[PDB]
């Protein structure tokens, strides 16, 4: 079968959307320009790119992004066999060559300048150079480049270079309001609905400490982490504790600030 | 045999549970969440997991890492054989593939987007690409990804970013207290009680010496061989000095003091 | 057939000269200067040194810059082969094998050091050393070398060397003027020509706030994309957020201004 | 016959205790507690652990450890054969195999946490992870691991881990007191007994001057050193100047003071 | 054929003299003495250098420098090949072996003890250690080794070495006085007397601004640049905007500056 | 023949002792103590080391010593054949075999754990460990160990460990008195004895400036070089001007106050 089969979303991934970044996203697609998501780690950029492979029935090459990623991860390479010399290619030429959409989830993690390789693939007239094979590839006309970072969470050396942001068209995802993420909650835990919008203001109380002793507050991610805590019977301030606390802190206050707003909300 | 059987927990390990993690592990893995380990060295976090490991009757496989552990460690390899190629998975691979517990020791020590491997394996659809063999493996239902760190103990840069920490659920452990601690060294070395709490005595001193001349206080690990020592009939204070004293300090000041505790609680 | 065929561009592109770039490049190709072309990102020069290819009836070898580019990139390597061992020339190395029109890309991004390779390309007697090979080219007559890098963009320490510097000719690009850049804007996507200056200026608005908490201002890139999206049609307001706020900057206020600018623009 | 057969230390090795270490480091063996010896160069650290590998009948590998010490290089490697293909134990491999005492010399050279390696060594249940053969050792029940390090010799992001310290129990070596280290002079060398004292004062000279000019003091080595030189009927000044002074210094006055202290004792 | 004479410089190279550098070259020759070639890009050290080496009858043997030049580079290499092993001698090797001269082009490029290689070529009795093959090269009678670099051009880090400084004896070139370099312009260009004056000048002034706003003056090279341009019928302004001005600077008021100079002397 | 009658010094080398340097290396090599010269560049420590070897009849390995030396430039490695499989010493293990006297020849430009390798090779008894080939050899009874380093000249990182230095016995050498060095000149050139005790004193003048301008004084081997080139008739102020001015400074003030010494001592 077709390479690309085992990275077709087979069954619907449930994606809340929270403005018009669906339509947008087809928009972008039926030019085929580049799409950069932005946001903090855990509103669903991933999921949504996901869905949107979905509903446009292509392939998902999904690449997660190093600090040690070079230029050669994404590409592919030559194996020596015991028959002798066989090419393998790359996610990403893969994708390039029959008209997948590759994911560089995490982009701005790699090293800015290894970064700069998708160039090509974003100029009027989309190529693939493999200098070590001597091939130059025509990307596939279906093909479709997308990338994801989280803006803050890395260094201004490590950040994308103005060069490479300005390839992109971009959407920029933040955390969704109290109701549609209660709802998302309910809907990928079965939590009840009061329960939901309880682990919310949690998450808003941490979220409110984004600068004042938290790096980043509390993800869709961490809250339905403790959803699924709660269903499986776990107490819910030890759901809590275990999911919203623990993995964002070190620091002992703001541990006992969290839960104390948890032990308010949950008696 | 199975490749697992060697990472099968034989003998029940010795652990003493200080609130209620035992559990809670249960829940998360009942619910296949990935679990972070966090505490001090020396407190029984890798001894938790095993007994965790035996508790579910499942295999471990434990990864000890790394400042110069790359992506590549974790993952497998190409073996050149007299044969002509074979391929030979790595530790979280075989994990991965066959539903065992995976943990990685000391995560926070790698640095830090080496460590953004394990994000596919985090995902709602939890995969494992291995680009270098050109597979992409869906994970087994029954895998369990853990991690350990000690917090503080590794650089800001070093640190675990937001990203990979808000993929996890968390317990943080610290030292027991008196009694328990006792208890443990009385269990693990047969040592008398009594002289289990002066050694405990001595260990708080140490610890409340952090921040204070020490960068961490005395591990239960070191009471453990102090304890170890006294019952191969090694002089107190010489036991004390060589596992309690010598281990943690190069300041002769310190030094003088932890001695001075100890010949004040052994005479 | 020739394996510079590939290279050759074929269709017209279409590029909008700003001022005399044109015959100045055929004077630096008549007397095989190499020529450095400065600029922000997204004014066109890749497009201008890809239009003199064609309009020199050149091929046009184009090499896309790196961070981890070593000189190793350039030359070419050694293949091991089942047949057993066969030598494959680099991009560069074809180029100046056959007279053709090698284009270094952010050739800036390259360490510094790195990029002194091309040196020996352009003594009065242009060779290329092939020392992994053990082969001394003298450099095909038509051969053209041209690279291209954003001033600014750049560490000091990443910056061109002197002695690399003062071996090229220079041309310095800037964003065109509003009737041109709008020129430009209806030429490539065939929106509305009062849309078209509209998108203008709010790309003037950005580029006035370069050094005021933007690093670079709009490009003409983005600005394209906007046309683009708009002809898709996409809401005004919509596009100009998404291809020209959200690539440019994290900052919110800096959204919020230009936000605000394109909803003066489209109402 | 026996890989382990050349490293058994055969003639035994003179060594003068200071303190009680060599039963001290008997209870840790028969406990198999790790050891970990600390003190400044010349102190005697490796001639202590060679003399206890001597008493115990138990061969002694020991390893000179880098700043460029991977973790690569002390558990073996795949040898390429004409045959086809082989592999090779590294120097703690077979020390853990067989029962061996594995001596890491100057551990604290190495980086930090590419010396986390030896934490599998040292757990309740002790074993070495060969992933790169694919193999999981359970160490041999005799196995001991003995380490060696200089405080203060080495930088602070260079030291041991505290995760890494507190697996150890710990002597701390000094220089001899003055009749001591004179009986070791005439033991070693056969050199006068008043005149291994005049070179002791000599060494008390220069180890008062620590902190004040010089970073260590004379060692007991080059004691030795001046010892052996004299005995081979070098003058006394010259010897004390080429042993004593030359090695450690090359300030001109810490130089004129040593000479001045050598010229009073000498004349 | 001698794998050298692709090596010898056939024709006779022009080059102005500006003080006796020719008969001192020839005299360091006769008595074998290294030589180190000092000054700012473009003012004709190679030419200088290959110019010797026409005159000397020497084939040129010449090597451009890298900050990623390791050791290896020069000496040479091991091919595996279909025949089976052979080995293949690098330029500093041939030159060595035949007594070519040896050019290193920009030698402080490199990092500093990666070019104390040459050091046993500079010995009383020249050696040259090729240890990856086993074999010590006693260095042909004739071999001369010659070696360039721009001072202040680089690091102090990366500046030559006193150890290397040291083995050298030297020439300090400069750019010529006005004269000179006219005669130099029109003689290599054959642009009128008048106009090459006309350039130096704003040369002058352009070199005048070094250390206010430059880091470098206008080169010869650059000079010969713009008289090219100028003869192939390029207006005089647009010649000296694109070869004196737009290569060296990216300052706007430097630029202004200079463009002004320009005009006031080609109107 | 023996693989070490290439390392064997001929004919005699000419050393000028300063003082009693010759007969204390006779003590230490009948101790076989390894030896350290200290000293500025060109103060004929090679040349010491080389008549040592010379006088005891010994084979001289030398290695001149990097920055990117690895351990493995020093030891040895496998080479694969056409035969398939052969092993080749370094030139350390080659010294270390067969007793012959191995120069590491500017020790502290290595990266000083770089440089532990020697340790093993410094042991009362002496091995050295090729951990890569899995030999244990015991160094041969004749071997003898000598370093070579400019103190100063190199980082207080890059500076010989203290664990190093206190390996060695130690000579300090500095530029003969002004007799001593017009003897030498006069020996090695034949110039006029005069006239080598006025470039003596130029170079004393030179030397007098070190820390007022220069890292360091004019070498005698650069005297030697000016010598050498008056001898063959260069003019006594172009000599001095190429040798002992060009090579040491780029200081255009250092120059003119060297220059005019010069010119005040031959006029
Ligand atoms: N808009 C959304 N719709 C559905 N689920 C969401 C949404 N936003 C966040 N989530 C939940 O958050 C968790 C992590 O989402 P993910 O796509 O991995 O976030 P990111 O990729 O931005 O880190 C998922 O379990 C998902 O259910
Ligand atoms: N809760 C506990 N129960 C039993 N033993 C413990 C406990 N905590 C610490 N220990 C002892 O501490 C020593 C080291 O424990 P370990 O699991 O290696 O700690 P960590 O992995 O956190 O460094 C072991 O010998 C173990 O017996
Ligand atoms: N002078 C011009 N003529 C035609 N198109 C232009 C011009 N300047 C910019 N563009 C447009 O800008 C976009 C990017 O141009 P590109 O050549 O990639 O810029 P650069 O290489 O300087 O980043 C292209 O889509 C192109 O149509
Ligand atoms: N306690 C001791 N007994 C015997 N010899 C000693 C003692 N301490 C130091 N020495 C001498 O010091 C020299 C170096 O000792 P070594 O074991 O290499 O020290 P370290 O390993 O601590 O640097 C040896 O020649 C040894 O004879
Ligand atoms: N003395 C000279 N004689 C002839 N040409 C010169 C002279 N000095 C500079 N040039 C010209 O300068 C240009 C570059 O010279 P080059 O030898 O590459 O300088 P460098 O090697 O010092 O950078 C050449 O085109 C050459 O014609
Ligand atoms: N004592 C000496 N006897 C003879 N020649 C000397 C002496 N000192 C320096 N030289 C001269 O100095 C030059 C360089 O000496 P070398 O041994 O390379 O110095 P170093 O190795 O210390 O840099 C040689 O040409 C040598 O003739």
């Amino acid at each position: 079968s077709s390479i690309l089969n085992q990275y077709l979303v087979g069954k619907e991934p449930f994606y809340q959307p929270q403005h018009d970044e669906v339509a947008l996203f087809e928009a972008a697609y039926r030019k085929r320009l580049p799409v950069m998501v932005k946001g903090p780690t855990g509103c669903g950029k991933s999921r949504f790119v996901e869905f949107m492979a979905w509903r446009l029935g292509k392939p998902l090459v999904t690449v997660a992004c190093n600090e040690d990623m070079t230029a050669a991860d994404l590409v592919g390479r030559w194996l020596l066999d015991k028959d002798g010399t066989r090419w393998q290619d790359g996610p990403l030429t893969v994708a390039a060559r029959y008209g997948a959409i590759c994911y560089l989830d995490e982009i701005v993690e790699a090293r800015q300048d290894t970064t700069v390789v998708i160039h090509p693939l974003t100029d009027h007239r989309r190529t693939l150079p493999l200098d070590k094979k001597g091939e130059l590839i025509r990307a596939h006309p279906d093909f479709q480049l997308v990338i994801s970072y989280n803006p803050g969470y890395q260094s201004l050396m490590k950040d994308l270079k103005q060069s490479t942001k300005q390839r992109f068209t971009g959407f920029e995802f933040d955390y969704p309001n109290a109701e549609l993420e209660a709802g998302i909650l309910v809907q990928e835990t079965g939590v009840a609905p009061s329960i939901a919008a309880q682990l919310v203001t949690v998450a808003a109380t941490a979220r409110r400490l984004k600068g004042h002793g938290l790096d980043e507050g509390i993800s869709t991610r961490l809250l339905v982490y403790a959803a699924m805590l709660m269903d499986d019977g776990v107490a819910p301030r030890a759901a809590c504790r275990m999911a919203l606390v623990q993995p964002i802190t070190d620091d002992a206050d703001i541990r006992a600030t969290l839960e104390h707003a948890i032990d308010m909300t949950f008696a």
